């Protein structure tokens, strides 16, 4: 999985979208696997986390911060912040201005990485991107 090759142009496209100020606080939801096979969850998420940190100078909400915030919210420790409600409530508790969603779908050897940037304030999807994950 060339996560990088798939993820850098998307992060780049998102950085150029109006409404995305860089250097702001961003909640990076971890990559959701909807392929027909097992994918290394956090291998992707970390590549993502690095792509977003380096490019566009984004302040990412940290893993520990995420953990403690879900606890303070009463959510399960392994809870994924998949539902928007749970994602803003978490986002508000931390300092986040944007929640980033991302999913890998289709065939386990030809996934379609999709991506949406949610404006925490209003909950509107202001940007969306999709790109194949090559090898």
């Amino acid at each position: 999985y060339d996560w990088n090759g798939a993820m850098q142009p998307l992060v780049s496209k998102m950085l150029q979208a109006d409404g995305v100020t860089a250097g702001s606080v961003l909640l990076v939801d971890s990559v959701n696997n909807r392929t027909n096979g097992s994918l290394n969850a956090n291998e992707a998420t970390e590549t993502l986390r690095n792509a977003l940190a380096n490019n566009g100078k984004f302040t990412l909400v940290s893993v520990q911060q995420l953990s403690m915030a879900k606890q303070q919210l009463g959510l399960s420790p392994q809870d994924s912040l998949g539902t928007r409600s749970k994602a803003i409530g978490i986002a508000r508790n931390v300092g986040a201005q944007y929640v980033l969603y991302s999913s890998a779908s289709g065939n386990v050897n030809a996934p379609a990485l999709q991506m949406q940037l949610m404006l925490v304030q209003t909950g509107e999807i202001i940007w969306s991107g999709k790109g194949a994950v090559q090898q």
